[PDB]
């Protein structure tokens, strides 16, 4: 599920948190049970599984390899820099994950459209819902420390804002012979 | 910390929380804490935090039925986190870091250091004058709710101030106060 060779300064242990992250969420958007700011996420028609990409993951390294955040803009991107602590990698990474949600939760989705909004740009790119594949880096940059994700497919701004179609779970219809996997995602 | 109850807790994370808190109240009394620009401090009446057993009690009991639900006799912090399948002590770490972080995109206003609702739990947590804190932490199935209850916070609209600039080892605030070699003050 990894296999990611390169000079990445990360092990599969923190690329797990990042994917199984982004799955759990999406998993619970499409279940309808995923916490708005005031009731719930979902449920969501056509909300892909996420898979890891190493050449995702490369795009995402490189931008945050100059400890100057430089995205290559051939993705949607998340990114966040933080507080070196002395904790371990797990918690800087689950702390981004957990603070890009946060965001969402403090401020709110309209679940009639479920458009994106700036204030929790992170979370939309982390539950878009017809993307299929993430790639994630982070790197210790002195007294900060940068994480960010990388993904296939995203909104399209300003005009496609849609972050995930209300529907019922398991509906898997946007990409041809897709079907509904145990995590309640659609897979194709 | 010697807290016998039935908390589902044990000391690991105990001291994360506790460690990490005197961690941040000394970078702020060292003037050394980076606010989004800048610093934070130097801080005086920056008081070391003990962790209370009774405290700690009412946090458990907000959150233990999985809604959170304040007792609202103390001053408390709280997050609904996804569950991640890691260890508590790194569920409880990242959520402290996501907390300092809220207080590093709003920034503090260093003239007033005032509190800021937008980063409450970071403001619970670096409060000068509070010496105990109590934090738990429950696995909720597909979330986690973390908390933190301390003895004193701030009072608005007429104590908004998280904590006063001053220098290092200033302590005055109560006392047969004292700074210990963590450069906080304790009495
Ligand atoms: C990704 O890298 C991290 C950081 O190196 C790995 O986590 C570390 O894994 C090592 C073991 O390979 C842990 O060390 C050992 O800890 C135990 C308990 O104290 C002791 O028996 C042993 O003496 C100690 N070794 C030494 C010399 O210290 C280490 O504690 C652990 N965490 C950190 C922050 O260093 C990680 O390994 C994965 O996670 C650990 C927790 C184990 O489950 C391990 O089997 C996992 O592979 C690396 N991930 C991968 C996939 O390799
Ligand atoms: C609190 O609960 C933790 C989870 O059960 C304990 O960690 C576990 O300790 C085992 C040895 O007793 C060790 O083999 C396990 O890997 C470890 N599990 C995890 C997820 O870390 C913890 O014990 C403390 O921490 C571990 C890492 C060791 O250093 C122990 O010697 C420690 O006591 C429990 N804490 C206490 C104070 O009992």
């Amino acid at each position: 599920e990894f296999g990611c060779d390169g000079t990445l300064e990360q092990n599969d242990t923190t690329r797990e948190v990042f994917l199984r992250f982004h799955n759990d969420v999406r998993k619970f958007i499409a279940l309808g049970i995923y916490p708005n700011k005031v009731g719930v996420l979902g449920p969501a028609k056509n909300m892909y599984q996420l898979k890891w990409s190493c050449d995702l993951e490369e795009e995402a390294h490189e931008s945050i390899y100059s400890c100057s955040y430089n995205p290559l803009l051939l993705h949607p991107q998340s990114y966040s820099k933080l507080l070196s602590v002395d904790l371990p990698d797990t918690d800087v990474v689950g702390a981004t994950l957990e603070m890009w949600t946060e965001f969402m939760r403090i401020y709110g989705v309209n679940t009639k459209t479920n458009s994106y909004n700036p204030s929790f740009s992170q979370f939309a790119n982390m539950a878009y819902s017809k993307n299929t594949k993430v790639g994630c880096s982070y790197k210790k940059c002195g007294g900060d420390t940068l994480v960010t994700c990388v993904y296939e497919l995203g909104v399209k701004l300003p005009s496609h804002p849609q972050m995930w179609e209300n529907g019922p779970t398991c509906v898997c219809v946007a990409y041809t012979d897709s079907i509904c996997n145990d995590n309640n995602l659609c897979e194709y």
